[PDB]
């Protein structure tokens, strides 16, 4: 079976160093890539570097995530600066977009004296993790091996979101167009009532109700974004907590 | 939804420094607290320091882990000591009450050279660890988390004890009030053959098999109570090699 | 219960050096040990290091004298000690995995998760250090706690491989399990000399077998040794340094 992968992460967590080592003369510049795992013919897509898809790169990489084009995602995660690129991650696994996270620059973190259990990162993000040094290849053979073992992501919880949020969330989700997945009409939701102005676009025409939302969510808590806010550092933080000392 | 959670630990772990971290000055002297998570309003109980459940201080913490008081329990864990604090840690989860351990003092096991692989020990706990790192609020950040989302301990085999010894604290507990829950009656019968005085009170008529009991264990083995010891240290000497 | 627990691993493990602290002697660094766990009465049979399947150790292990095996592997050199580890557990025999010499591997800088092994293995894994007696207590309680070892998938060969190693053992000898079957027609494809003695009526198929893989891969026993490779190198990676 044929495959499409985007490589997505962070600017300068080494995306294009994975794309080489893993295509090489293959390349054709949108830039595409083809390289063949054991049960697979890969299509790999080396998409604009960005921090959140909430700019000129940004906006590309995040319309073609949300199409839901690509069958897999491997996103491509500096080890270094762990916290920063989680809020990505966060972001592609709260939409539940089937991922592998890449662990690049290991060497990096390790000279930092910066230590990461793997395993349990694995388990809080719900999808495979997989340590990598893409200077010098280390971690390919395993990267390839994930692959072919790809199953959906664990409907493991993410976010600890207060409960006012969830229920106007999956509100305006309800009436988001048909055709979109509830786990990314209900992310859709929550960015909406956290202020962000481009994820209305793809809300349909569910904004109308969004004024009204967030008037009576300020009956129940102080300020509603930032109780979402609250929530998406929460998760990052506490990941941290366990994951790297 | 209002919960009530016990810090209960070993002397000079961190109890009142995580007390005060939690709850600032919202707090009464027993020394109660309040703070808020995400879905509950907590009260946070600063029990005093205690190396075991089996002077005052430790019917005081025993006194109180019985009573049922509390929904859950943070147990403050010195890093930098594993092997001497799990003892209470064991003894907890052997009771089977709601737990979150919190390893503190990480500087300290930092200084020294103490790597401990976190899931790993949680894993062989059936409970969640949260190390409390202070960088960025990350500590109490995934304490919180853990308290919005605390349910039942995992139900994992934790201490390997001969037949003859399960056979006969199981027997005993059968016997204790029917007003305590099973898993706790079967612990308090395990104590009872260790030679525990403030459980023969809790255990009642329990405590008139007692001398039949160790009788008939006298039989198969030398010694029970430091039977149930070494079993105890044996497992907590096998967690500790697996996990640092 | 008694028990028979083989010592396996390869040579220059610490693999005698267990043996001594187990059962209470000393030797120079086939001998038959015993002591006693909390629930079991246990039997030890030391045998000599392997590098794979040493022709002392290689017939202890197919026959089935012992119950469950200690896999004692070497923590510096890890990525060649686990071919051994892999080759057993393809084979679906119950055995704990015994880290060892992890003072060595510490002095040339060497961090191992131990669960995240457990996990991709599918069995206990114990750290020990022999000579500084340490992982003894954790042994005693892996040996008490006994089971089956986890159904998790090892190495990931190509499908027309599978198929081919499937086909075979279907027609292989009924008295042996479907596990040990898929296993040895598997070796077969590779080119295992010393197979045909267990493969019976497989090997009036074998011939046609090699020429229906030839067809659609282009080199069939090196896709069964690249697999191997490849899943103990990503182990590795995962794992270790
Ligand atoms: C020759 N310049 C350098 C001198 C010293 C160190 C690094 C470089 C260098 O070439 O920078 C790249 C590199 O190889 C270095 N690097 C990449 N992977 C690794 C890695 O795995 N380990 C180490 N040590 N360094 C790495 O990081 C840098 C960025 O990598 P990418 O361009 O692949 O990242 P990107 O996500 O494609 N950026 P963008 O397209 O979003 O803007
Ligand atoms: C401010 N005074 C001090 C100056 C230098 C060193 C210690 C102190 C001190 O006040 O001692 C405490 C402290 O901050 C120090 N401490 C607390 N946390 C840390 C910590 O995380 N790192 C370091 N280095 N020290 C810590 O430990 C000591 C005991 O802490 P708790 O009272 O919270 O422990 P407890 O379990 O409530 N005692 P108890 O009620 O069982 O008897
Ligand atoms: C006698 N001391 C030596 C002098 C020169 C080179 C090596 C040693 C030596 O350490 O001998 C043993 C030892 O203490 C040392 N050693 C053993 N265990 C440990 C260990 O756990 N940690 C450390 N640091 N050293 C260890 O290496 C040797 C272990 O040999 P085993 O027979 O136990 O290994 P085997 O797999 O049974 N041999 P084989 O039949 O498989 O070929
Ligand atoms: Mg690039
Ligand atoms: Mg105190």
């Amino acid at each position: 079976k044929k495959l499409t992968i985007g490589l997505i992460g962070n600017p300068n967590s080494g995306k294009t160093t994975l794309f080489n080592q893993l295509t090489g003369s293959r390349q054709r510049v949108r830039k595409e890539g083809q390289f063949s795992t054991t049960d697979h013919q890969v299509t790999l897509v080396d998409l604009p570097g960005t921090y959140s898809l909430t700019s000129l790169d940004e906006q590309i990489a995040c319309h073609y995530i949300l199409s839901g084009d690509a069958d897999l995602l491997i996103n491509v995660v500096d080890a270094s600066n762990l916290e920063r690129n989680l809020y990505l991650t966060l972001q592609l696994l709260e939409l539940g977009i089937p991922c592998i996270v890449a662990l690049n620059m290991l060497d990096i973190a390790e000279k930092q004296n910066i230590r990461i259990e793997i395993d349990a990162l694995s388990a809080r993000l719900g999808c495979p993790v997989i340590p990598l040094v893409s200077t010098r290849g280390r971690g390919i053979e395993a990267l390839k091996l994930a692959i072919d073992r790809y199953k959906a992501n664990e409907n493991v919880e993410l976010v600890h979101y207060a409960q006012p949020l969830l229920n106007e969330a999956d509100s305006l989700a309800k009436v988001m167009p048909s055709d979109i997945p509830l786990k990314q009409r209900r992310w859709l939701g929550l960015q909406m009532l956290e202020g962000d102005i481009y994820s209305r676009a793809y809300a349909g025409e569910a904004s109308q109700h969004l004024d009204a939302a967030l008037a009576r969510l300020r009956n129940e808590m102080d300020d509603p974004a930032l109780h979402i806010a609250d929530a998406r550092y929460q998760c990052i933080a506490a990941i941290c907590d366990v994951v790297s000392n």
